[PDB]
DNA sequence: TAACCGCGTTC
DNA sequence: TCTGGAACGCGGTTA
């Protein structure tokens, strides 16, 4: 009813009251009936402020509310204010016929009498419309409304008329010309922010005309920024519960000033003031508020937020723990957190306020940090991004340390707060607010929304600003068939990966090369052109201004000629990485790839016929058994009591696929059948390049960031990764569900074209050297030391121009075989003149030379290991480590600690055999611990090394009908500590494999490690039940551990990184205590 | 055995 | 409701 506007107006009245309490009274700008000129900004009457936030709202006439957006400002005088803007929400109607739009308009004027406020004829460009490249536009009816509810009230009324679309059959209505509705699902506050070009993070003069952007102001304003971490009482071996657990202490930092509140009914002593300063750039003075009760703690917390009026509250995982814990504690205690500090949970359950953004730094880590999930806890993030190791305390030991050593518990509390404040200010604050200047979202949404949604935001701004009609969101095809088979998956062949060699490759050991002579012949033929290519395209200069071109040319010709006569050679190597820079982006731009450019047979040489690969996974069942399964389901009854037809089409196909899955598993002994079909698609080179240019803009931006190559802050590159996070999702947005611009064809052209390029690079490197590993756009390789390497052109300006022949010899061939000579661009739009030119932004980059690269080998004959290796810089430091369990989250700590200790030893020795002998000494030492059943290890160190931690993605209940060590652990954790420990997601499952039950699967022998920290009577009872050994009396873990399972695991690793690779390099087993697979035993003969 | 799955990584 | 992609290692399951 109209009550929705009453509820929403009552919310807006309490928000206004809270805003005023926090210093955000509404500012109405002074009247001026004079002209608005940007140069007159100081003359126009108004208020100037830095935009920090923005929220949609409902306002009254100053009977139903009017939609608007409050904008929250920080003024130059240190104060603050908010200012509202009113804007009628709207969406469009498209027609089937443009000669009868007025007939359509009349009908809509009557059906939506109680909804419509305005109606207007708008013209927009439709990229799906014929001859739209010659100026043709689509006519639309723009329906406007007072507030957002009346818009949704219209959409509810138009759904009947849309779903329908009687007379004598023997020889139209105004309702049947309504085609679809467009731009109906744009979030209101985004619609306003886009139409008015208003962005958080920019300065404005709020005037009665509008917001006047003040480009003179360069820096951000300085908001009051606050961060806090809460520590609570925790049941031993169990998780905390707001229902029964109190808050020990809240620790927080306002603007570099640290504060700590203690609950004196849980904290055993009044704590005196102290300081925690980890690095001198992170100063932590801390003042303590030793309050007696939790009430006095929650109230001091609330009173302090009201005092400092903070516009940014930062947390670390505060949406899941801190905020809902404080909320529940305050509700138990009669406090209403909303009336206190204006904070409350929203639909997604996160905690937000109107006057203040809540910045959970965990959301930044997960999305934009480019950190492995095994390093996304606060401890790791602090080390990698802040540069110190913070205070640590066993969570099993926080609750009792409240009484025994209170100061120690407090030292941990401040540590969490100091890390969170400075992590926010040095990383999340600059990136999020700067991203708000280009993305029409408030800080809360810019921090949390998926990168795919950030891309749609950027693309919608371009579409609106070129008057391009938005496409509706993609609707997923519920069912699709191939050759009569139900497809369970449609996809494209993506990156090309190749393991080519394993073993140890090091700059101080010679390698055997066989140099194709025909390869050097070609390289000599293309050398002159490719050499001009380096100065004029790679370096953007002129061969005439060079002074050493022929010198360098002759020097390169010699090294190649020698390697032509002297083909077979045994010399020291050149370890190199070669990668295409912004590869997938540049491939799309070079080829002018955008979803609206992919078209089928149409009148529309703007061909760009490009190839992609289609892979389909279909049920082996034919359509006839599909119908049988359907009819069988129809004869069945489903719950909500519901016939199969009463169900939604999607739900029906879920059922059909499930029963079809079981039928194929029996009758066909399979579930899916894969078939790869090569396909071709047309890419028009004259389409509106709004998508292509949006990617081009962000790519050129990241080039600048990377161009900040320093040889004192490197955080510049800490943001180039940010541009990459957006660019990568620009390639993925085309396959995203619910996308407005979708084309599998475009994503497949990008992948297949990239594979073609990387295989061309490999095809020549193999004829000139030895390629080691290849993945998507990169190639790890070793080249002879006598191959032409680095050269500097001498310019008449005294300038020096880099030249890596190995790179430019490939770049020239790329620009010779993959250049788009069909790129067309609008020269003069007034008379529609298009001009064609050749475009190729695809370039390779080089890394190295590197001291050492270690590549592991498979346990299966012939196969290699992909996406895993270790590289070392010439100074001994670790350059790259990829794939190994050391980095991965939750692996057997023994393998992680063995790998950390083993890789650095691959640098010692003066021969390939001596390297393996030194690395084997470390292997035998680890084997000694496992064969010593941990005799020289403390029981604590042994559990740490022998425990494997796994994170259950979902809840145990959703894993029904499935067996896993994580499931068995979580089930056994429930039987011992209650069903409450298995309620939240992300359950970390720490377990140990037991020897008994003998002859039993590993999954049935996963004992949770928390049982060994339990009471001695509780220990035996559950161990007995889990070993199936009633006689059990000994409980030393050394007696229960299946030392053989752990020895086989250590052995598998030794075989893949050392023994089997050594055999492929000719060396004999360097760890005979680890025996070779039988196939390798046979090969030695 | 061959086919498949969950997790967490490299692109 | 909100929601970028595919290729790959490893240790387990099932029938
Ligand atoms: N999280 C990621 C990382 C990479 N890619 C894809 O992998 C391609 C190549 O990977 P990479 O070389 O890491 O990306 P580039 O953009 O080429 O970056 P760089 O300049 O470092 O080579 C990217 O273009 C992108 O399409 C992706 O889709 N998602
Ligand atoms: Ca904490
Ligand atoms: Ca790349
Ligand atoms: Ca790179």
């Amino acid at each position: 009813n109209y009550a929705l506007s009453a509820q929403q107006l009552l919310n807006a009245s309490k928000i206004d009251d809270i805003d005023s309490m926090m210093g955000f009274e509404r500012y109405v700008p002074p009247q001026y009936n004079g002209r608005f000129d940007a140069k007159d900004i100081d003359q126009i009457p108004g208020r100037v402020g830095w935009l920090t936030n923005m929220h949609a709202t409902l306002v009254s006439q100053e009977n139903q509310g009017i939609s608007g957006v409050d904008f929250y400002f920080l003024d130059e005088e240190g104060g603050s204010f908010k200012s509202t803007v009113v804007y009628d929400p709207y969406f469009f109607i498209a027609c089937n016929d443009e000669s009868r739009v007025n007939d359509v308009e009349e009908l809509v004027k009557k059906y939506l009498e109680s909804c419509l406020k305005s109606l207007q004829i708008i013209r927009k460009e439709d990229l799906t419309m014929d001859n739209h490249l010659l100026g043709l536009q689509k006519t639309l009816i723009k329906l406007s409304f007072v507030n957002s509810n009346q818009l949704f009230e219209a959409r509810k009324l138009l759904r009947p008329i849309l779903q329908d679309n009687q007379r004598n059959i023997y020889n139209v209505d105004a309702k049947h010309l309504i085609e679809d509705i467009r731009e109906y699902d744009v979030p209101y506050h985004v619609r306003v922010s886009i139409d008015k070009d208003i962005r958080v993070g920019k300065w404005y003069k709020v005037t009665q005309q509008g917001f006047i952007e003040d480009t003179r102001k360069i820096a951000f304003a300085d908001p009051v920024v606050m961060a806090f971490d809460i520590e609570t009482t925790k049941p031993p071996l169990k998780f905390p519960d707001s229902a029964v657990d109190q808050i020990m202490m809240i620790s927080y930092m306002i603007d570099g000033e640290g504060f700590l509140i203690t609950n004196r009914e849980i904290i055993s002593e009044d704590i005196e003031d102290f300081e925690y300063t980890p690095k001198p750039e992170y100063p932590g003075f801390f003042t303590i508020f030793n309050e007696n009760d939790e009430v006095a703690l929650l109230q001091r917390f609330f009173e302090h937020i009201r005092d400092v009026r903070p516009t940014v509250i930062s947390t670390f995982n505060g949406d899941f723990f801190d905020w809902p814990f404080i909320h529940n504690r305050s509700k138990i205690h009669g406090l209403d957190m909303f009336d206190e500090i204006g904070f409350a949970p929203d639909a997604e359950g996160e905690y937000k306020s109107s006057y203040c953004s809540h910045m959970d730094c965990f959301r930044w880590v997960k999305r934009d940090s480019y950190l492995p999930q095994g390093s996304q806890g606060l401890k790791a993030v602090t080390q990698s991004k802040l540069g110190y190791n913070p205070i640590e305390l066993d969570p099993e030991l926080m609750t009792p340390y409240a009484f025994e050593k209170p100061q120690h518990l407090s030292e941990y509390s401040v540590s969490d707060a100091v890390a969170t404040y400075y992590l926010y200010m040095k990383y999340v604050h600059p990136f999020i607010f700067s991203l708000c200047t280009i993305i029409p979202l408030n800080p809360d949404e810019t921090l949390r929304k998926g990168t795919g949604t950030l891309c749609e935001m950027l693309l919608m701004v371009q579409a609106y600003q070129h008057n391009i009609l938005l496409p509706n969101k993609h609707t997923d095809p519920i069912e699709r068939f191939y050759d009569g088979h139900l497809l369970e998956s449609e996809t494209y062949v993506g990156g090309h990966v190749e393991s080519l060699e394993a073993g140890v490759f090091r700059s101080d050991l010679k390698n055997e090369f066989k140099i194709d002579p025909s390869a050097i012949d070609e390289l000599l033929q293309e050398l002159p052109e490719a050499l001009k290519f380096s100065v004029e395209v790679e370096n953007k200069s002129s061969v005439d201004k060079v002074t050493n071109f022929e010198e360098i040319k002759n020097q390169i010709t010699q090294k190649l000629l020698e390697l032509k006569e002297n083909n077979i050679r045994n010399e020291l190597p050149l370890i190199y990485h070669v990668d295409v820079a912004s590869g997938y982006p540049n491939i799309m731009t070079t080829n002018r790839l955008q979803p609206d450019s992919i078209k089928a047979e149409r009148d529309c040489t703007c061909a760009r016929k490009l190839k992609w690969a289609w892979r389909g996974e279909f049920f082996p069942s034919k359509m006839d058994e599909y119908n049988m399964i359907k009819r069988a389901l129809q004869n069945e009854t489903f719950p909500n009591v519901l016939t199969f037809d009463e169900l939604s089409y999607a739900d029906q196909v879920i059922h059909i696929k499930k029963r079809l899955t079981e039928y194929s598993r029996k009758v066909y002994h399979r579930v899916k059948v894969s078939e790869i079909v090569e396909r071709e698609a047309i890419v028009c080179q004259r389409e509106n390049p709004f998508y292509v240019d949006t990617v081009k803009s962000f790519r050129d931006r990241r080039y600048e960031f990377k161009g900040l190559a320093k040889t004192m802050i490197v955080l510049y590159d800490s943001l180039q990764l940010a541009h990459k996070v957006i660019l990568n999702s620009f390639y993925g947005y085309v396959m995203r569900k619910g996308s407005r611009w979708y084309s599998m064809e475009m994503a497949g052209i990008t992948c297949l074209t990239g594979a073609t390029i990387i295989q061309m690079a490999r095809a020549l490197v193999e004829r000139v050297g030895r390629p080691l590993e290849l993945d998507t756009d990169g190639i790890w390789c070793i080249l002879p030391k006598s191959f032409p390497e680095t050269y500097f052109f001498t310019l008449e300006n005294g300038k020096k121009l880099y030249l890596s022949y190995p790179c430019s010899m490939l770049n020239y061939r790329v620009h010779q075989k993959f250049t788009n000579h069909q790129y067309q661009e609008l020269k003069d739009p007034l008379n529609y003149i298009y001009e064609t030119h050749s475009e190729n932004t695809i370039f390779f980059e080089v890394d190295g030379p590197y001291k050492a690269m270690i590549l592991p080998s498979s346990k299966e004959e012939g196969k290699g290991i992909k996406k895993r290796y270790a590289v070392f810089n010439e100074d001994g430091s670790l350059a790259e480590l990829k794939g190994f369990e050391l980095k991965r989250r939750g692996e057997l700590q023994l393998i992680k600690n063995f790998q950390s200790d083993i890789f650095k030893v691959f640098l010692e020795g003066d021969t390939l055999e001596g390297c393996y002998s030194a690395v084997a000494s470390v292997c035998n030492r680890w084997l000694d611990v496992l064969d010593s059943h941990g005799l020289m290890l403390e029981d604590e160190d042994l559990v740490s090394l022998i425990c494997e931690n796994r994170s259950m993605s979902k809840t145990l209940k959703e894993y029904e009908g499935q067996k896993s060590t994580s499931i068995t652990t979580a089930r056994r954790l429930g039987d011992f500590l209650g069903e409450d420990m298995v309620k939240d997601k992300g359950l970390q499952c720490k377990y140990i494999i037991s020897s008994k039950p003998f002859n039993a699967p590993v999954t049935e022998r996963a004992i949770p490690v928390a049982i060994f920290s339990a009471d001695i009577p509780i220990k035996r009872s559950f161990l007995r039940r889990w070993t199936l050994d009633p006689s059990l009396e000994d409980l030393d873990i050394r007696t229960i551990i299946d030392w053989g399972y752990y020895r086989e695991r250590l052995g598998s690793a030794i075989q893949k990184i050392i023994t089997i690779p050594a055999a492929l390099q000719g060396v004999s087993n360097p760890v005979p205590r680890v025996e070779h697979p039988d196939w390798l035993k046979r090969k030695i003969a």
